[PDB]
């Protein structure tokens, strides 16, 4: 399968994640209707070799194709009226899966091949009073809330099926954990390998910031 890498908090909980996903998954030379690569930033409560085996997961997925070619976006592409279907388009969508509550596809944002080349900004943020997670793409229509899980999110997983860069990842904890820095580990596929441009930590030890997380082919 695709490459999955994760960092894991043990006593602290993850309370916020922003991810900036580079626009590099689509192919402007492909025929209409073809798919490209995809990349996810996923939150879970327990460790899993394949994060999507988890009984409950919340993912922020970037797909290298028009949303019309992504199954489960029907009637959920909130900017469908403004983006003509075109080769080189991309799609951004939040999805929560739960073995108890079901498969809940969030709103999807279509991205034009003619739009300025810029990273896609995903955010998932806990509202502790509301006991819900704000999710989606800030300053766009593709936004919704999800109820917090019984087991709070403690693991963030980055998955990609091909070469991809997350230009920026900001993870925030409800309490400091120095071990979070070194919890980085992958389920390797001997096909892609990771490299991180830079990792920083805030003064209070709450906010970890990764710069230029790149999955690239080994051979």
């Amino acid at each position: 399968g695709p490459l999955q890498c994760h960092m894991q908090a043990f006593n602290a909980n993850i309370i916020s994640v922003d991810a900036y996903s580079a626009n590099d998954l689509s192919d402007k030379h492909a025929p209409l209707g073809a798919s490209g690569y995809f990349a996810d930033v996923t939150l879970t409560g327990k460790y899993h070799q394949d994060v999507f085996d988890a009984r409950h997961w919340l993912t922020m997925r970037h797909s290298g194709t028009d949303c019309r070619n992504v199954k489960g976006t029907d009637s959920k592409v909130c900017n469908i009226d403004y983006v003509e279907n075109q080769p080189g388009n991309s799609c951004a969508q939040v999805t929560q899966r739960s073995h108890l509550l079901g498969w809940s596809s969030g709103k999807a944002l279509d991205i034009s091949a003619t739009a300025p080349n810029a990273p896609v900004h995903f955010r998932a943020s806990l509202a502790p009073s509301l006991q819900t997670w704000w999710t989606g793409l800030p300053n766009t229509c593709a936004v919704q809330r999800y109820n917090a899980p019984h087991n709070p999110y403690k693991i963030v997983t980055l998955t990609a099926s091909g070469m991809h860069t997350w230009t920026k990842l900001v993870i925030m904890l409800d309490a400091p954990e120095p071990s979070f820095f070194k919890s980085w580990s992958c389920e390797y596929n001997d096909s892609l390998s990771p490299v991180v441009g830079n990792i920083q930590v805030s003064e209070d030890g709450k906010t970890y910031t990764l710069t230029n997380v790149k999955y690239q082919p080994i051979l």
